């Protein structure tokens, strides 16, 4: 099963910079969402969930086909809460109806990372909408109540190794869990991309507690939380070494996250030899906007 990137007809960097800018300006504007967190973190999670359905074994799922727009995937219990991200992107799609759904969802995640002061994430266009019958079944996204071995095995299906997994998990610096979405609660309210997830893991005094949904999570008296799968990164000695590395080197974390996130958003896509190079979009701040 082959998905060949096909550039939206006649479009080039400047077109996609315009879409980036529209997303970024709306991120600035709609600042009240989720107790003033803003839409940045949910857009990152949306880009990951539309990509994280991929299966390397048969090339099903993945960001290419934009299948989150269909009911089966939109209604996946694992995706509860992401409708807010979809709704945010609706007026962007109405203004730029030529962009494919997979390109829009993945670009939303790139734009959010960068606008939240994260690393630059090179991004490639050319995902093409596929029909409703290509929508992956529910159950391909990961459970949070599990251990390091589960996490490691899970991510092999996405062709990610230990360093890639630990780097990607650093996105849990962003946003928060919501009891009604996932059965986990808390995590404060950060909307600036940093390596703080790793600092929090190593430096806080963690207690294993039950939340109001009767699920276990790790809590600190400072008011932070970690999912069982988050905490597994310091329980496993291979993951712990990498956590320590990222806790001690912001730039390395940024560079490794950028690579892993681009890879995640491109899994399953065949780029022709004569496709455009990846685009690196300027932030609003870089443009003086
Ligand atoms: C073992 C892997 C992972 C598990 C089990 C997991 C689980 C979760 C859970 C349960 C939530 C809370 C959802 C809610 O209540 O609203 C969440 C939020 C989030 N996840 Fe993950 N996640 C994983 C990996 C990732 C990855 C790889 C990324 C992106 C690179 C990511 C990005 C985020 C973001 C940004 C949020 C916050 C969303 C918000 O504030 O609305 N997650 N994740
Ligand atoms: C501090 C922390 C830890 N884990 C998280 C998992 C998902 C989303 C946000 C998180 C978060 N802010």
């Amino acid at each position: 099963l082959v998905h060949v990137a096909s550039v939206e007809k006649g479009r080039s960097y400047e077109d996609f910079q315009k879409v980036y800018n529209a997303i970024a300006l709306k991120l600035r504007e709609d600042d009240e969402y989720d107790n003033y967190i803003g839409y940045g973190p949910v857009l990152v999670r949306l880009a990951w969930h539309i990509s994280g359905t991929w299966d390397k074994h048969d090339n099903t799922g993945g960001s290419y086909g934009g299948t989150y727009r269909f009911k089966k995937e939109f209604n996946d219990p694992s995706n509860a809460g992401l409708q807010n991200g979809f709704k945010f992107l609706e007026p962007i799609h109405k203004e730029f109806p030529w962009i494919s759904s997979g390109d829009l969802f993945s670009l939303g995640g790139v734009t959010a990372v960068q606008e939240m002061q994260g690393p630059k994430i090179p991004w490639r266009c050319g995902r093409v909408d596929t029909p409703e019958d290509t929508t992956p079944d529910n159950g391909r996204l990961p459970d949070a109540d599990k251990d390091a071995g589960y996490v490691r095995t899970f991510f092999q299906r996405l062709n990610m190794n230990d360093r890639e997994v630990v780097a990607l998990m650093g996105a849990h610096a962003l946003g928060k869990t919501h009891l009604k979405n996932s059965g986990y609660e808390g995590g404060g309210a950060n909307n600036v991309f940093t390596n703080e997830f790793y600092l929090n893991l190593l430096n806080e005094d963690w207690k294993l507690e039950k939340n109001d949904a009767n699920n276990e999570q790790w809590d600190s008296k400072s008011g932070y939380m970690m999912l069982p799968t988050d905490y597994s990164l310091i329980q496993d000695p291979k993951y712990l070494s990498i956590v320590k590395e990222y806790a001690n080197d912001q730039d390395k974390f940024f560079k490794d996250f950028s690579k892993a996130f681009e890879k995640l958003l491109e899994n399953g896509i065949t780029f022709p030899k004569d496709a455009p190079s990846p685009f690196i979009f300027k932030t609003l701040e870089e443009q003086g906007l």
